[PDB]
Order: C-alpha cells, then sequence, then structure tokens
C-alpha cells in the first residue's frame, strides 16, 4: 500500500486506468481525423489544424489523469491504444459529427466515474472531475454542435462551397 | 409637490413612466432574441452578440429616462416587464424584421412624447427627447432596414449560407 | 432532442428557467432602490451607486444561467418579470434590509436548484452552481448584514446623520 | 439695421437685454454668499468656494448672451445690477434655499423667453436656450435640492457639527 493513499477505492484506480486508455485512444482518433484533412484530395487546412488541437488536448487530459492516479497513490496500468474505427472520415460535416459522437462518448465515461467516487465517498476525485473535466466535455459538446449546425445550414457536405467558407471563416 | 419641480406636468411625468416600461420591454426582447441565436441549433454568434448590445443600449435609455424623471421632480412608478411576443425568432431576418418593428413602435411612442411635451410648452423635455432618442431611433431604424435589405437580397431566409456570411462580413 | 443535450432532465431545466426569472426579478427590484435614493428629496449618491450595480450584477448573474440552459440543450423559455412591491423603500437602512431578505431568498432558491441537481444526480450543474452562485450569495448576505449592523449601530434611521454619513464613508 | 440681423424680432433683443441684467444680478449674489461663508465667524471654505464657482459661472452666462446678441445683430443695453437683498445669509442650509429660488427665478424667466422665441418663430434662439441653458438650469436646481435635502437630514442649521460635515465630505 502506497504511503500517501487514503480514501481511495481500488474501484476508483481502475476506473480512472480505464478513463486514461479513453482519453489517449481520444487523442488518437483527432490525430487520424486531423491527417485527414491534409491529404492532397482533402486539403481542408483549418479543419486539420482543429482536430490536431483537439487531439493534442485528449492528451493532456490523459496525462492530468496519470498524474492524478499517481497523487492519490494508484498504480498506472496502460493497455493497447486501438486504433480509430475509420480510415476516411469522408467530409468536415462526417468528421464533426463522429467527434460530437466521441464527446459524449467521453462524458459520459466521466460521468460514471463521478458517480462511482460518489457512492465510494471520494469527494477529492469527484471535485477532480467537476473542475477539471466535466465543463470542458459540456463546453467542447457545445462547440461541435454549434459546428455541425452551422455547417448543415450551409449545405454541407455536397456543396463544397460550404465546407471551404466554414474552414475559412469558423476555423480559420 | 417636489422641491425642484417647475414646469413639468403630470401628463409628461406619467408619459415618461409608460416610456421607461417600453425600453426597459424592448431590452428584454433583444435579450430574448440575442439567447434565441445562442442556442445549438441556430449557433450564429454574431447576430447574438448584436441583439445583446441593443438589449443593454435599451437598458441605458430605461436608465436616462428614469434619472430625467428625478431630474425633473417626477416619481418613477415601475410596472410589470412583459414577456417578448415570441420564444422562438425563427431566422436572423425574421429577427431583424422584428427588432424594425420594434424601433418603429418605440419611435412613435416617442414622438407622442414629444408632441404632449411640445403641447405642455415644456421645452426642455421636448430638448431632451430629441437631444438623446430621436436621432438615435432614426439610425437604429436605418441600419437595421439595411441589414434586413442585405439579408434579403442574398437569399435569406432559404439559404442558410446568406445568413452565415451576413453574421461573418456584416455583424463580425 | 437538442443534439448536445445529455445527463440534463427536464425537471432542472424548468428550475433553470425559474432561476432567471427570480434573477431578473431581483435586477428590477435593485434598479428600483437605486432610483429611489436618486430622488431630491432622499439623495444618497452612493447608496443609488451601490444599488445601481447589484442591478445590473444580478442581469449578468441571468445571462449567465440563459447561457447554461443553451450549453445543456436546454430552451429557455422567459416570463413577466413582476414589478417589485415596494415604489418607496424609505430610507437606506430599509433598503438594506429588504435587499437582505431578497439575498436570502435567491439563495434559498439556489439551495433548492442544487438539491433538485443532487437528486437527479447531475454533477455538472451541481458544480455550475457551486462555483458561480453559492460563494457569491454567501458573500453578498454578509456584506449586507455588515451594512444592516453599522447603519443600526450609527442610529439609522432616525438620525439622518448615521446615513450620511455611512453613504459617505462605506459606500463611498 | 444690421446687416446681419435677420429674423430676429425687437421684443427678443429686448428680453435677451434682460436675461443678461438677470445673470449679472445672480453672479452678484453668488458673489455675496461666497464672501459670507469666508467671514471669521462662519468660516466655512467649501461653501464660499461653491458659490465663488456659481458666481463665475453666472458672470459666464450674461457674456454668452451678450455674444448671441452680437451675433443675432441687436444691441446690448446693459443696467444698473442690483445688490442682493440680503447681507448677512446666515448658515449653509439658508444660503442654499436662497441659491435654490435664485436658479429656479432664473429658469423662469428663461422659460418665458423661449415662450417668446417661439411666438416670433426664432428657431435659433429656441435652440440656443435649449443647448446652453435650459438642462444647466435643470442641473443645477437638482444638485441645490440635493444639498437641501442633505443638510436638513443631517440636521441643520441647528447642528454646527452638520454644516461643518457638510461642507468637508459634499462641498469639499
Ligand atoms: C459511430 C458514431 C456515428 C456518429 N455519426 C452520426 C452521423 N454521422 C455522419 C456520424
Ligand atoms: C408583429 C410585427 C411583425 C413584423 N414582421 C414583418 C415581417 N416579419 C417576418 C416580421
Ligand atoms: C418583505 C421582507 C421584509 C424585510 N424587512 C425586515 C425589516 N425591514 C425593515 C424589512
Ligand atoms: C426670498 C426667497 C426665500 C427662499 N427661502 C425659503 C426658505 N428659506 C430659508 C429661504
Ligand atoms: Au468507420
Ligand atoms: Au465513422
Ligand atoms: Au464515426
Ligand atoms: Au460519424
Ligand atoms: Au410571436
Ligand atoms: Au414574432
Ligand atoms: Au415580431
Ligand atoms: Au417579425
Ligand atoms: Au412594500
Ligand atoms: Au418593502
Ligand atoms: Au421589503
Ligand atoms: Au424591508
Ligand atoms: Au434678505
Ligand atoms: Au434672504
Ligand atoms: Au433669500
Ligand atoms: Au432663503
Amino acid at each position: 500500500t502506497s504511503q500517501v493513499r487514503q480514501n481511495y477505492h481500488q474501484d476508483s484506480e481502475a476506473a480512472i486506468n480505464r478513463q486514461i486508455n479513453l482519453e489517449l485512444y481520444a487523442s488518437y482518433v483527432y490525430l487520424s481525423m486531423s491527417y485527414y484533412f491534409d491529404r492532397d484530395d482533402v486539403a481542408l487546412k483549418n479543419f486539420a489544424k482543429y482536430f490536431l488541437h483537439q487531439s493534442h488536448e485528449e492528451r493532456e487530459h490523459a496525462e492530468k489523469l496519470m498524474k492524478l492516479q499517481n497523487q492519490r497513490g494508484g498504480r498506472i496500468f496502460l493497455q493497447d491504444i486501438k486504433k480509430p474505427d475509420c480510415d476516411d472520415w469522408e467530409s468536415g460535416l462526417n468528421a464533426m459529427e463522429c467527434a460530437l459522437h466521441l464527446e459524449k462518448n467521453v462524458n459520459q465515461s466521466l460521468l460514471e466515474l463521478h458517480k462511482l467516487a460518489t457512492d465510494k465517498n471520494d469527494p477529492h476525485l469527484c471535485d477532480f472531475i467537476e473542475t477539471h473535466y466535466l465543463n470542458e466535455q459540456v463546453k467542447a459538446i457545445k462547440e461541435l454542435g454549434d459546428h455541425v449546425t452551422n455547417l448543415r445550414k450551409m449545405g454541407a457536405p455536397e456543396s463544397g462551397l460550404a465546407e471551404y467558407l466554414f474552414d475559412k471563416h469558423t476555423l480559420g
């Protein structure tokens, strides 16, 4: 037992490890998306930059979870990072919809983690999740919903002009 | 009777109170409009900012009227601020048309107030209305008419691209 | 159903709309108070400034709640803003006591909202209320209690000198 | 007839000369008041400064009227400046009340002048009076009413402490 461990349940430790893996997977998905839009036959530079930024942010979230694991005296156990389900994301609108789905999945995982922490009476872990993750997820989901709405209204994905102008004016 | 009151008719005092209520109502309408465009399924940020600015300006106008009431020795009597007639404003173009209607209604109220002040031989009140309200209303009405004209020409509300580009280039 | 909505109960949405209306009502009450002290027969400028600042702060709180409603995929429904119960607030001390009562009422509403959010297992909403509203209310209530205590000790409301000096030294 | 005169009625010219005399008289009254509070047995320096400032402002108003008279091609005819009715103003509160009376008298004269200008269809003169005199009078009357209210509430004129503290905190 760690000399620092106090009020840290084994279930919480396992759930934190699972969340670390999920965040790394999300970072990988965003990396794939970013370099899809860097292809010469897609060529939407600002979409690529947006998704690369999201990938790096996901990596930061995973690293913060690992730091938390060590702070509380838990032990990090890493697992395979599965490859993204898709190789070709087919458009800016489709990529935004996939990102919205992914962010809502991550949010659901975080909500389950918070429920577990509440059940184990771990106020520090609950506060950590609330302060560093829940509002970030809400903001990300709202932003992605806004992007999807605007792309749909502009006529994407059929109108390539819509995605070009969205890339220039919203993501630029 | 107030120690400062001079050449201030009771009818003018009542009309000023009515105008205060009308300005507060206009502020409320603009607030509703602003947060309609903040919805995830509307998502026109610059429309939202424009209407929030208009809401705050209307509040400032109401406060200036209250200051005038106290300056002349009248007594402020506040009333319920009625909720806006609409919950869903349905588009940028429709919201601009509604704002044009509202601003013309406020202008008509101000013109009636000026007529009352003229009939009561209250040059200070006439000058107050002329200096602080009439040209502001004319400018606001002209600007809203310009916005409506441009949105109609661009193809709004059917073309969501038109409203997106108007949001970026005119209101941005 | 909104594309962004997740773990947001209908009861929470309704309670948020009620809280929006309550905050707007509080802003209206503070506006009335502020322009009572601007009267020529009251003439306590710093009381007026204090209550005007409180009114604007209440408006900001209402707008933050509306932003939250949109973030979570709820839909804002506005209602009439009822006029303040009083037209004449009768003194600085009486106005401070009324403000204390109002702030405690708003705090009770926020506590009920937090209880509802806890019952619906909405950690994001609980954290929102805790972070942005609860401590602000505690601080406001403490400040108003301090003001009431000092005004009472100085001999208000009977001693107009007490209210004049409190206006100059505490609120100035 | 002056080479510049146009749409300037003789009645308006005479009324302007009367207003010049009234403004000079008001300046004289304020000068008397100012040096009453400079007496060693009164000794309220900030009251003296306040009334000296008012005296100089009245002189400026008279000079602006003379400039207007020359601009429109009228001819200035000066008259005796009568001495103030009082040599001893008896207190700060009494002086403020006398100043309020004087400012309301000047305002009534200006309103009669504006009525005359309106009857003679002299829009330039009406605008001159509105822009440079009417709101200044309203503000001065409101300020003097505020001062009287505060001095009365503090316990003046019986409480010399009230006038001392008003001199320090309001007029200082
Ligand atoms: C597997 C998640 C699919 C999300 N989604 C919805 C619509 N689109 C184009 C993608
Ligand atoms: C009640 C005021 C209606 C104004 N108006 C005109 C056209 N549109 C779309 C709105
Ligand atoms: C209706 C709330 C009344 C609060 N209250 C208490 C004492 N005073 C002067 C006011
Ligand atoms: C001749 C004008 C008198 C004005 N007045 C009213 C009360 N006090 C003390 C002075
Ligand atoms: Au796939
Ligand atoms: Au896919
Ligand atoms: Au997907
Ligand atoms: Au997808
Ligand atoms: Au409607
Ligand atoms: Au409507
Ligand atoms: Au409308
Ligand atoms: Au409309
Ligand atoms: Au009441
Ligand atoms: Au009350
Ligand atoms: Au009350
Ligand atoms: Au009260
Ligand atoms: Au006298
Ligand atoms: Au006198
Ligand atoms: Au007098
Ligand atoms: Au007097």
